[PDB]
DNA sequence: CGTCCAGTCTAC
DNA sequence: TAGACATGGACGG
């Protein structure tokens, strides 16, 4: 549920529906506790782009389609186990939350919003969270800015793999990225987030928070090939690896001394 | 076999 | 903040 895989399940999204028609309406299912979709078009085309940790889907009617209506974008979040997939009509894959079907002619497919854990959220409207950074993968420049330009706020107090979870800073970050960064830099998870940052503007934690998920991006894997990722990690539950439990109780994978702020 | 572990969101 | 939210498979005692 990290940034790469929002980034591939643009991808995969756009390259998948390039051809397709779809109709109908927007199928939710029962269990989801998410909104209905209100949107409904007798031929119409999906298009998604990613940014950060949230994926942007939008509903677009075709030319002439019924009823005459403005395109509609959703935002997902995919939680811990969220995803896309294509599969025919009838071979709707378990715990398909989202539907979207292909009118005729063509061969009748779905599009599926897939979460097991049902962690994953939808929201109406495009708009992204207000309080996320910029995107890690795609808005470097403005995403570094943000960063430096703000060291002084108390959300730099924490621990840098803390610092590193917080959305508003590092947007399309999470448990995975956060353990091989710092792995790459061999800089202990408990040192305060200011202090590495300040020390700072062999490319650096800020690069990295860039570098690092655009590798995964390039694999094709976590991709919308699992061992071709597998293979990539260095740190993250990975063999001789430290762990710890940081104050949220999420846990760092890392070498080495833990650092200062460690409990 | 019973336990544990695998990003926001909510409410006290 | 602390726990909730929730399914399934690996891992133990």
């Amino acid at each position: 549920g990290e940034g790469p895989e929002l980034h591939l399940a643009s991808q995969f999204v756009n390259e998948a529906c390039r051809a397709l028609v779809f109709g109908g309406c927007v199928e939710k299912s029962s269990v989801s506790r998410n909104p209905e979709v209100p949107f409904e078009s007798s031929a119409y085309r999906i298009s998604a782009s990613a940014r950060g940790k949230e994926l942007r889907l939008i509903l677009s009617p075709l030319p002439g389609a019924q009823p005459q209506q403005e395109p509609l974008a959703l935002v997902f979040r995919f939680g811990m186990s969220g995803s896309f997939q294509l599969v025919p009509r009838e071979e709707l894959p378990r715990h398909a939350h989202l539907r979207f079907y292909t009118a005729p002619p063509g061969p009748r497919l779905a599009l599926c919003f897939v979460d097991i854990r049902r962690f994953g959220r939808w929201d109406l409207g495009g708009k992204w969270q207000p309080g996320r950074g910029p995107c890690v993968l795609q808005e470097y420049q403005q995403f570094r800015e943000n960063v430096l330009r703000n060291l002084a706020d108390k959300a730099f107090d924490r621990p840098i793999c803390e610092a590193l979870l917080d959305q508003r800073f590092f947007n399309g970050i999470g448990n995975y990225l956060r353990a091989e960064i710092l792995y790459r830099l061999k800089i202990p998870p408990f040192e305060k987030a200011r202090s590495v940052l300040e020390a700072l503007q062999n490319p650096d934690l800020l690069e990295l928070c860039h570098s690092v998920p655009k590798e995964v991006v390039q694999l094709g894997g976590k991709g919308y090939d699992f061992a071709a990722f597998r293979a990539w990690l260095r740190c993250y539950g990975m063999p001789g690896m430290s762990s710890l439990q940081d104050r949220h109780g999420r846990t760092i994978w890392f070498q080495g001394d833990p650092g200062p702020l460690a409990p």
